[PDB]
């Protein structure tokens, strides 16, 4: 079937009950359980890694083949993490430099 | 190889490290630029339906072949949603029955 914005619409208000509903986990301390409800073990360790990778791409000190060696992440994933570093705003990128870096 | 206990705790402190991310993304609101970062479009919609899996279940209106029907989530899917709801913590349960159903 074609797309639908009346459907887009739909998935949007869906996506932002998770959003709104996670936010309120964290106000009350329900952040733990509410997260191993939602995602499936992989996805936990899929995030974890992801992490990792936006880390060691804003750092640059090493190449994206060597991440590839180091953490055990194919190239692919690699690439989707950097794709996605270089679409996002300037602001979010700027605060990951200054939680994820150590002050040097 | 057999399952390490070490690797384990490196799992462990990863997917913390996400998760006191997240919390502070949202104390800046940067959550929604840091979501969009780390998750695909994909699991953004899965977790979208995942929540209205979690809402009709706690409803109790709906047979879970009726919510199959319904949402278009296969029931590998509802089941999954179903087992982790009678594991999570009790008051989890009564937090989400508070804040997904409407006052009646
Ligand atoms: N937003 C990313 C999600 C992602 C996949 N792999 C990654 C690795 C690192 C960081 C983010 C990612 C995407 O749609 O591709
Ligand atoms: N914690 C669940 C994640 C999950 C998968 N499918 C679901 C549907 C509804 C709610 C949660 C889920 C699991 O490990 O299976
Ligand atoms: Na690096
Ligand atoms: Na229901």
């Amino acid at each position: 079937s074609p797309y639908s914005a009346a459907m887009a619409e739909q998935r949007h208000q869906e996506w932002l009950r998770f959003v709104d509903l996670l936010k309120n986990a964290y106000q009350n301390d329900l952040h733990l359980p509410l997260l191993n409800l939602m995602l499936t073990p992989d996805e936990r360790e899929a995030l974890g890694t992801r992490v990792r990778i936006v880390e060691e791409l804003l750092r640059g000190e090493m190449s994206q083949r060597e991440l590839k060696n180091e953490l055990g992440a194919g190239i692919a994933t690699i690439t989707r993490g950097s794709n996605s570093l270089k679409a996002a705003p300037v602001e979010l990128r700027q605060w990951l430099e200054e939680v994820l870096l150590k002050s040097d």
